[PDB]
């Protein structure tokens, strides 16, 4: 099976529990309604968190391939790693505030 | 039997359990009625998910052929693998939200 | 007997068990009546699958002849195999939905 | 402006007048209601017609490539032209019935 | 415009006045209902007539291409022309009966 | 000023009048209410169109640099151009359907 091989290499560029955690709390706040406090900050915090994770996922997909095919661009490769590290860093900050609120 | 060989080679370019999972809940949400909540997001999420899987399968069918007949275009083949990985990646992200909602 | 030889070679160009499977539900959905839910999506889904199986079978009949008589046109023969695989891939996707619905 | 250059090349691979004609009548039949006759055959005919135009467009987009970059694979190139011609041939036949109904 | 060129090339493989006539009378007999006599023969004759025209059109698309790319197989091309001529012969015979009834 | 040059180089990578059109129609459909018909298809089509426009903008931003610094990999650049053309094709189809509805 070729799709399973693609699926295995596609789940290796992200985590599963956090999106399941993110989706479950996004679902809970939606049904409760705008009457509940912190509705507006929670929706935007989840939305920006999901977008950043998607951007990191596509970033990681195209990054590990440079680790094998052509590592000549030593300077460029490190800068991409730091950007991925920084994007994950801001992701966990939103998740810290999401759980707190 | 020549059709059996085609079916085996075409069933190996995708997964089956996920497609039945999408179709089973698609019937459930459609027959349940628009009155129940999350009807609209589930319908569009399943619809876009199914469309991408067809595109991935079509992408994969024309992909494994180049792995044997002519591997000279390494750059084009390597990028095509990355695009397939990204499309599968966004499929599992949508599927995570479908089960949650 | 020459017709028996043609029948054997023509039955190898398609699958058999699925055909009565498609035919049996087509009779059931037609006999039960339009009042039964999901009637309309069932007829079109069965109809398109039946049309595509005929196209695939016709494609398979004219394809194996080139495999022995004249295999020089490798590029054209290779693409025909991919088209046959892609067409069958649509068949398996569609049949999943009739089974689910 | 680079986007407009892409748009000009992308509009050269399809027709606009038929698409608005298909979309205008799709809106009319949908908004009119299922009470009027020929509701279903019109919807499925437009739907299969619309899918084929997208399939023709992507076929034509990747077909202009081979006429200039590498015309060495002639036999594959002529066959792809016939498939592109065949796909459009079905589209006009379908549109004839849409106009009549 | 490349789609217009394909449409023009696919327009030369069939006629318009006959298809619109067939579709117009198909709508008339269908709307009137089975109460009006000759309903069953009219539907089947129009149905088989339309099927052959698509087969003739697809036949003509793949036939004129051999007239220019590779005319070496004169014997096979001659037989194909007779089949196309024969297929048109039954089409015009069938259409005579549709007008008569 | 260095920010003005970046603004010009970023505005040259996309079309703007379509952006005011999309924003205005989105505001209209959002404000006038869900009671209006075609509300949901309009909203989802506008959303996917905007997402695709951002994707095309990013593609063009990262592709224009590739045209000058290192043109050695012709195949990858040409395939990226084809992908951008197809994305603009689907964007213009979605915008046609938005205008129709
Ligand atoms: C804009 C930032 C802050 C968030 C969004 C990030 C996403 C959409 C973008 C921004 C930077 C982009 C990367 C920039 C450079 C490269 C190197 C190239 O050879 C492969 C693609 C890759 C790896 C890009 C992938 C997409 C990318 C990760
Ligand atoms: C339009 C994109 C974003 C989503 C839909 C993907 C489908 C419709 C398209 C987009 C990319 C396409 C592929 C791009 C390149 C090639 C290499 C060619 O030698 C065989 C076909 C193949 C493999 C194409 C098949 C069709 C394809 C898979
Ligand atoms: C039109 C498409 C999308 C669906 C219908 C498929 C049928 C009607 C058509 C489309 C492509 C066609 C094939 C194209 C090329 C050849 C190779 C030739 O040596 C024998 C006929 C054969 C094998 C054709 C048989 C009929 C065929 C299979
Ligand atoms: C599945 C068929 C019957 C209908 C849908 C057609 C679309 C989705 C598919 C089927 C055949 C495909 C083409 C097959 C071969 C080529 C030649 C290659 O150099 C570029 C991609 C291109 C041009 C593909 C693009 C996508 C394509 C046009
Ligand atoms: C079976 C007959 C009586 C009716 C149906 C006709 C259609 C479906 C079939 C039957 C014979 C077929 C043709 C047989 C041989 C060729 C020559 C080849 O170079 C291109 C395809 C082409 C032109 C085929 C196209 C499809 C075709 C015309
Ligand atoms: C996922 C696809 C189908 C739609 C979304 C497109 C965006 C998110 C992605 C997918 C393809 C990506 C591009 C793929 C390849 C390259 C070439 C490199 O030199 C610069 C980055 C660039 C240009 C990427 C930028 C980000 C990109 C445009």
């Amino acid at each position: 099976n070729h799709y399973a091989s693609k699926k295995s290499a596609a789940e290796s560029m992200l985590d599963i529990a956090l999106l399941m955690a993110n989706a479950s709390q996004l679902k809970a706040v939606v049904e409760q309604g705008p009457s509940f406090a912190f509705y507006v900050p929670l929706v935007v915090l989840i939305s920006i968190s999901l977008v950043l994770q998607i951007g990191v996922g596509v970033l990681l997909i195209f990054l590990v391939k440079y680790d094998l095919n052509n590592p000549a661009k030593h300077a460029k490769l490190d800068f991409l790693n730091n950007l991925a590290t920084g994007l994950v860093f801001i992701i966990v900050v939103v998740n810290i505030f999401i759980t707190a609120f």
